[PDB]
RNA sequence: GAAACUUAAAACCGUGUUGCACUGCAACCCGGAAUUCUUGCACGUCG
């Protein structure tokens, strides 16, 4: 409820987020979610590593 | 003895370069030190 205050200081004539978030609890309302016609998953994951190297 | 100017007239003048030769010159770095650097996701929102 503390993310949708300040989405809602930028917009808000378009869709009321305050009273959408305390009904579902969510922040923000979707999920960017792809395609490539086999596996739905996100858009930018990356898997990290690092390593000491010389 | 008392009485009658060794006087008159006459330029110490005429001619003549304080002139001739001579570098205010020779040698000398406006030179030595100094990062156009410090912070910043081409990103957020979907009847």
């Amino acid at each position: 409820d503390d993310m949708a205050k300040v989405l809602d200081a930028q917009f808000g004539k378009v869709v009321k987020h305050v009273d959408k978030t305390r009904e579902l609890r969510v922040s923000p309302l979707v999920l960017k979610r792809t395609k490539i016609d086999n596996i739905c998953y996100e858009m930018g994951q990356c898997e990290l590593s690092i390593r000491r190297a010389e």
